[PDB]
């Protein structure tokens, strides 16, 4: 049952900045979870792909909890942009309702 | 960009018990998170399938990192079963590398 990863999830703020991001991220992309925290992840978008990718976080965020899927390169860092089918969400406190942050599932296509 | 869900994902300890599930899961089974959350999801498996979901969470935690997958039917809130594809691996404190978590993506095939 042992899968090679092609997907990981990654936690963002409001922003696009990564505040979370799971290991398989070494094997899809290329790079340590500590390579990508406290960056946006718009800094590994293919610089055509950046308005569809702002676009989903801009939008992801006026409807909390609502599910977009997005596809775009990212930048590995063995310097190959990889198509990427990012689904994004809101992830709503249980207690007040208000956004704690957006879960992007990445997987590479 | 909007898109339906059929995947979600949930936290889970070492013994299969519902730790965290994301609100997809409504659109995905059914249930709200409140009505998984502290179940084991062996209790939601086919009875036929519950071996494979049992090796596959004896696994994971065996060699910690691995993510592997596994299908087997879920039942629905609509009492109906539904196949579901999951990968599951497990999430590694960052300064120790002891088990923190299992990482579950349910995805409905």
């Amino acid at each position: 049952g042992v899968c090679q990863p092609t997907e990981f999830i990654s936690r963002h703020n409001i922003e696009g900045i990564f505040t979370f991001v799971d290991h398989r991220c070494v094997a899809t992309v290329g790079y340590q979870p500590q390579e990508l925290l406290g960056k946006n992840i718009v800094e590994f978008c293919h610089p055509e792909d950046q308005q569809l990718l702002r676009d989903s976080f801009q939008q992801v965020v006026k409807l909390k909890g609502q599910v977009l899927s997005v596809m775009f390169r990212f930048r590995s860092k063995n310097q190959e942009w990889l198509w990427m089918r990012t689904s994004s969400f809101t992830f709503q406190n249980p207690y007040s309702d208000e956004i704690e942050y957006i879960i992007c599932t990445n997987t590479n296509v």
